[PDB]
């Protein structure tokens, strides 16, 4: 159970977005909390990154979101589940709380160990990405 994005991945910050390889401790980057739906920014404490060669492909409203075949999503009126046991057509909720879509799952093994990265945050334990801003767990 590996919890990581691949470089270039998006993160909604207080100013716009910034790629998962440049968050580092003590940026901010918006979080939506699972309780009640209440939008804050919150700080990062620390900023891990791995290496593996299994990758899971997510298309969310038109946006491709590469993760870990574990990875924490959050679905409406459900809660949170991993990114490799979701299905097409399932409801997922963005940054302001509102539904999502599930467009197209895919897998491969990569040819050479890629890099991917994940972080922890100060209060809250959600932040988003992509381009559609997908609600997901630290």
């Amino acid at each position: 159970s590996m919890k990581a994005f691949v470089a270039g991945t998006m993160i909604l910050t207080a100013t716009g977005l910034v790629a998962i390889e440049n968050i580092k401790a003590g940026d901010k980057v918006i979080a939506t909390n699972p309780e009640t739906f209440e939008v804050a920014e919150k700080t990062v404490l620390e900023t891990y990154v791995r290496e593996t060669t299994e990758l899971l492909h997510l298309t969310i409203g038109g946006e491709v979101i590469k993760t870990t075949f574990d990875h924490p999503f959050y679905v409406k009126d459900v809660g949170f589940v991993e990114a490799g046991k979701l299905q097409v057509g399932d409801k997922l909720l963005d940054s302001r709380g509102n539904v999502l879509v599930v467009e197209e799952k895919k897998l491969e093994i990569a040819d050479k160990p890629v890099k991917v990265y994940n972080f922890k945050v100060d209060d809250f334990h959600t932040y988003h990405v992509g381009d559609n801003e997908v609600l997901v767990h630290n």
